[PDB]
């Protein structure tokens, strides 16, 4: 049977590994040669494999509890867990984190680049929201050991030069990248180690390319106490889920890809993609691609 | 000819008056009668009619600049006006606001209540971001004059016991309202004057109520002076733009509804709902429904 794809431009489809800023460009690079994203990743048969949700903005502010510490060495970075409600059992069999919660990457081992949960604020006392909101860096474990620097785990930490109120709840909206932040580094993932069922990282054909579905992150800084040097930043993602959902009411045939139209002016400049089952569309042998372009479905062929 | 809908439930689906909050139920209230909203307006054929859109999380975030003034009477109310991307000219054949931005009511002339836009900053004069991001209150035009003070344009004011920057860009992230603000309040929209085509009011027909596809606002204060008065509420939306993506590769016949099935646990409760052309769920003759729950097909209906 035919795919049939409505004419829906990239600029008006979701970010999923960052909402809130939308499609730019569709950006090739010939150095990234794989994907250890968490959020993005789809499948025809699986679904939503990995952490990765049909909803990315409802799915994309988390909640923390305070530890009543602070990492070894630096004192301002006071140690937090995540706080997840879909896993409320600490199984072993399920993801750490909650559903949908970013994933950029900060580097291994880095006392100079690291994220910003760009409101984060305490709990009112009364159960209604929360107070207090404000820029803050953050980063994934203690930045000490080797099984929690990049980990994707529940424990965190939060650098302010005042201690948090132990035992008690935060909120968690992570916008920006501050220090040295290039978009390299935000590119690669935090390491998941365990036996809960999270999306492998995937490579491309030998020979091919993959389109990322790029966006512009700006900056969040502050001009007062310790400070935050936020930086301006792109961010990448493997395939916006409103592009495979039309897929699901006639799955690709037994191993078959689908060969893709992007034309962006009528019939004059008119490119070629070969989408696979995997989640990613790859085209050939980069720069950017304008988003102003419809995916036209052509036919099926052999990988 | 047949309508097939994926079995998402609407936990799974983006509140298009609200991103940033998943859906927690299916809402019908009896009080409520009519939408004048222009967030989450579908259409089947027209497509995505009045101010709406099918990224509501990408377009959300907005820009203002300042007029370097202040409302008569408030001297904390420094005025600014909303600046349209997609509309740099002001054609009045075009909405005034940008597309995607947030609607939600506050009350003619009300210093009791002032929804607050939340996450605002200045420009960082470096052209790569905004600094500074806290929480202020804001409103449209400034509730004085009949023509501005609740009708959807431009003119807004935010309450700064400083001054403003004049001339200079501020980022704008609408989430809470303050003060008084009850959900009936918010549930209502500003007036929408001029000749652009805008998103008209739907009444439901004699008998029939609509599900709304609520969900739950926090609260987010300050401790401050001057403070803020965030209270926690609740926003509805017409539709959801995944619902209405499915009835798109087979349209509805001419001048027929939809009955939809509703399926609910085990199959032991299954509600009947009745679509329409117009993009709003009637669900016969209000109480709460759980979002545990798939959409199913079932027949055509004529209304
Ligand atoms: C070397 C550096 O000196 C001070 O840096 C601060 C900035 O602090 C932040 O950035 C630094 C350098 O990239 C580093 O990443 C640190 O973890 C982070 O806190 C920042 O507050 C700016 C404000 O504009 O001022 C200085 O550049 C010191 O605070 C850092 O701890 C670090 O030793
Ligand atoms: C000092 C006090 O200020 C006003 O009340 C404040 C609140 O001010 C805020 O709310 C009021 C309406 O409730 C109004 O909308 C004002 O523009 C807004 O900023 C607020 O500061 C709270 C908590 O911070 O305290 C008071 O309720 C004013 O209404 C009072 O008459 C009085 O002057």
């Amino acid at each position: 049977p035919i795919w049939q794809i409505p004419p829906t431009p990239p600029g008006a489809m979701v970010n999923p590994r960052s909402p809130l800023t939308p499609v730019v460009d569709l950006y090739i690079n010939s150095s990234w040669t794989t994907c250890n994203h968490q959020l993005g990743r789809y499948t025809i048969d699986g679904g939503a494999i990995g952490n990765s949700t049909f909803n990315p903005s409802g799915l994309w502010t988390g909640t923390f509890t305070a530890e009543s510490g602070s990492v070894s060495g630096q004192t301002n970075w006071r140690i937090a867990m995540l706080d997840n409600p879909y896993n409320p059992t600490s199984d072993p069999t399920l993801p750490p984190v909650p559903r949908g919660f970013c994933d950029w990457g900060s580097g291994v081992k880095s006392g100079a680049r690291q994220h910003l949960v760009c409101f984060t604020g305490v709990e009112t006392d009364n159960g209604e929201g929360y107070k207090d909101v404000d820029a803050h860096m953050w980063d994934y474990g203690d930045d000490a050991t080797i099984g929690l620097d990049n980990t994707y785990q529940r424990q965190i930490y939060i650098s302010d030069p005042t201690a948090l109120d132990s035992g008690k709840r935060y909120i968690i909206i992570p916008m920006g990248a501050s220090g040295s932040a290039t978009d390299d580094t935000l590119q690669i993932s935090p390491n998941c180690y365990g036996s809960w069922d999270y999306a492998p990282t995937i490579a491309p054909p030998l020979g091919e390319q993959i389109v990322w579905f790029r966006s512009y992150l700006p900056a969040s800084s502050t001009s007062a106490s310790s400070g935050v040097n936020s930086v301006s930043a792109h961010i990448s993602s493997l395939m916006s889920p409103d592009l495979i959902r039309s897929a699901y009411v006639s799955g690709f045939p037994e191993g078959k890809a689908a060969l893709l139209d992007y034309v962006l002016y009528g019939g004059s400049v008119v490119e070629q993609f070969k989408m696979y089952r995997e989640g990613y569309l790859t085209a050939n042998a980069g720069f950017i691609i304008p988003p102003d372009g419809y995916f036209r479905f052509n036919s099926w062929v052999s990988p």
